[PDB]
């Protein structure tokens, strides 16, 4: 399945407009589980709440399989890939 999620990957890349913020974080989230696994960086601070928005949602992440992660992940993508063209 690695190759799809590469593809997977490659692909949202054109999603020809910004979605919205829950999508975002649910693609960066998986990914970061998909790819380097169970979080394993310390949360942002200051105002950097667009990071911390990140962070949570790998956080609530941990866990989960880089199967799964891959999984869902390419789903969604072609949830997107629907939702606003390529």
């Amino acid at each position: 399945s690695q190759a799809e999620f590469d593809k997977a990957a490659e692909e949202v890349k054109n999603l020809k407009t910004k979605p919205a913020d829950d999508e975002m974080l649910f693609i960066y989230s998986h990914y970061k589980q998909a790819t380097v696994g169970d979080i394993n960086t310390e949360r942002p601070g200051m105002l950097d709440f667009k990071g911390k928005a990140k962070w949570d949602a790998w956080n609530q992440l941990k866990g989960t399989s880089k199967e799964d992660a891959m999984k869902s992940y390419i789903d969604k993508v072609e949830e997107l890939k629907k939702k606003y063209g390529i």
